DNA sequence: TTCAAAAAGTCCCA
DNA sequence: ATGGGACTTTTTGA
């Protein structure tokens, strides 16, 4: 339930919010952590504040009450007026209170609240806010609390949104005018469709000073999440430019230097600036060379995949072990071949073509009644009946216990089409010739009838598999973990395509590559040469 | 009725 | 034991 932020990052965030504070002008700053936990951030804040007060004690004594401002009174003052924490875990709050007391008679009152930060009536705003909020996705969040969030945090929380969206909104709302906030959250809201409303909220309510994007680097040990650090303020500024620090090597160990600033200035990161006013609903955080590249491609292409194609997600059985069998399984002798479909996984998809399938799907929707094919139900599917009965559509009666949860439309699959994995390190679009079915880890599309004369499957896999389109898609794609991007229709269908004088030769090269890849003695080397030639053709076409 | 999004991923090994 | 690499289910809101 508790996650420890590495000390280097905590130090960076506290220094980011407090390094230029004018303690003489305002000796009563309110610093808040609304998910403080054991006190990772607040103890460092206490250290920084103590040094800040102690270095200016005599100036404070001369400008204000000379009896109040003594070194012996610093500790008490810090706990009374400066440090605020909130967390829902009682034990963490008790431990933090003990630590803050032990940093150094009457008892000082420590501003630590044990509550739900999203429900607390906050009585005042704050000068500085730091911390690491909790991340809960749509599956792991309780439905009652989700009803609450959808009612009260609708500006950022809808559909498949995350709890830390609400923490972002809460932080922004309780930040004093001129205040500074700095947090570490998952990076996914920067590009995801669920994060659109949250991105709009941030852009329209704060000045984003700085974004540190670690991409697929493993910041939290033994945790599968990809992180970023956001720093924003509510200052009166007429410029609103963002400093973006994007990591270049995801294999880096984070403790190579003493400070995170040394790492950011180093050759391990790239830095660039983004105009906050030029942000659309999407945040395209790239350097000027990449921006030029992306804009050239966008302007030159007249069509998008959405215009010319029909997209769809694969089968969602709701229990794969009940419906998927190895093609050499003896139990398939009980199933009529009219009920069997070819089944592939994301790993069976290469550039341009699909591996031969090793699995079969029982399309159980076509089973009329339980008495005609009783053997299939009793001996194959029924072995998981309990689990099958706990699916949502079974509990509500919309679906029989032996039916596929989301069987889609068969006719969408039993046709020539293009398939691609839902998560990959590179563009892998293939032409499926074999009426392959797949789960939701594989997405498919086919070309609309009215665009068949303008675009062929061979040409499309030719350009989509090129290095140009690999880089082009990765510009705006959703970076998930190390060497993994989401390849989902909400972005894949936005890919723009072109049609010009190089169409015929690109198509010929694609057909040659496909012909070689379907041979017995594959000579992959000539495939690589042909791909290089096609990439040259594409770069000529797009004017890069 | 029925779409598609969602990594505090998941699991294994050296 | 940890860190790194291969690979990806079904719950869920709309
Ligand atoms: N199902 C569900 C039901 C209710 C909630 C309440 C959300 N409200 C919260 N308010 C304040 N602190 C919170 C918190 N949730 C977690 N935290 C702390 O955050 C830190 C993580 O690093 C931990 O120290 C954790 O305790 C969440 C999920
Ligand atoms: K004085
Ligand atoms: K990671």
């Amino acid at each position: 339930g508790i996650y420890y932020t590495p000390k280097i990052i905590v130090d960076y965030i506290v220094k980011k919010t407090l390094k230029n504070h004018d303690i003489i002008k305002n000796p009563y700053p309110r610093i808040l952590d609304i998910s403080c936990g054991c006190g990772n951030f607040l103890l460092e804040v206490y250290d920084i504040l103590y040094d800040l007060f102690e270095e200016n004690i005599y100036e404070l004594k001369k400008k204000y009450d000379e009896n109040y401002w003594t070194v012996d009174n610093i500790h008490r003052h810090i706990l009374n007026y400066c440090i605020y924490g909130a967390d829902i875990d009682e034990k963490a709050i008790s431990i933090l209170k003990d630590s803050l007391t032990n940093k150094k008679e009457s008892d000082i009152k420590i501003n630590l609240f044990c509550c739900d930060s999203l429900k607390k009536k906050w009585r005042y705003k704050f000068d500085y806010i730091v911390g690491n909020p909790p991340y809960i996705g749509h599956k792991k969040l309780e439905k009652k609390y989700k009803k609450f969030l959808l009612e009260k945090y609708s500006e950022v929380y809808k559909d498949k949104a995350d709890l830390y969206f609400c923490f972002y909104k809460k932080i922004i709302d309780i930040l004093k005018q001129g205040g500074i906030g700095s947090v570490i959250t998952p990076r996914y809201f920067l590009e995801s469709l669920s994060g659109k409303d949250l991105r709009e909220y941030i852009k329209s309510n704060v000045n984003v000073q700085e974004i540190v994007d670690f991409l697929g680097a493993n910041i939290f040990k033994n945790i599968g999440v990809s992180s970023c650090i956001l720093t924003f303020d509510k200052k009166k500024t007429k410029e609103t430019y963002i400093d973006v620090f994007k990591i270049k090597n995801e294999d880096i160990c984070i403790n190579k230097f003493e400070t995170l600033e040394e790492l950011l200035k180093s050759s391990k990161f790239e830095h660039f600036n983004i105009n906050q006013r030029l942000l659309s609903d999407e945040w395209i955080l790239v350097n000027k060379d990449d921006e030029t590249f992306y804009n050239k491609i966008q302007e030159k292409c007249k069509y998008s995949l959405e215009d010319i194609a029909i997209s769809f997600q694969g089968i969602i059985t709701g229990c794969d072990k009940a419906f998927i069998l190895s093609k050499d399984d003896v139990k398939l002798n009980l199933v009529d071949d009219k009920f069997l479909k070819c089944w592939i996984k994301s790993k069976n998809i290469n550039k341009y073509i699909v591996d031969k399938s090793e699995y079969r799907l029982i399309y159980s929707n076509d089973i009329d009644n339980e008495n005609t094919n009783k053997r299939i139900l009793d001996e194959i599917i029924g072995l998981y009946k309990t689990k099958l009965e706990n699916r949502r559509e079974c509990k509500s009666g919309i679906r029989k216990w032996y039916e596929l949860q989301w069987g889609r439309e068969k006719l969408f699959f039993e046709r020539k089409k293009i398939m691609y994995p839902y998560k990959s390190n590179e563009n892998r679009f293939a032409i499926d010739y074999d009426n392959n079915f797949s789960s939701a880890d594989v997405y498919s599309f086919f070309i609309k009838e009215e665009y068949l004369d303008k675009f062929s499957y061979e040409y499309l896999v030719g350009i989509l598999n090129s290095s140009v389109y690999d880089k082009y898609f990765k510009i705006t794609a959703k970076k998930m973990s190390k060497n993994i991007y989401d390849y989902y229709p909400n972005k894949v269908m936005k890919i723009r395509i072109f049609r010009d004088n190089n169409y015929e030769e690109i198509e010929n090269l694609s057909k040659q590559i496909i012909s070689i890849l379907l041979n017995k003695s594959i000579d992959k080397g000539k495939v690589e040469k042909l791909q290089i030639k096609m990439d040259n053709l594409i770069m000529d076409s797009l004017g890069i």
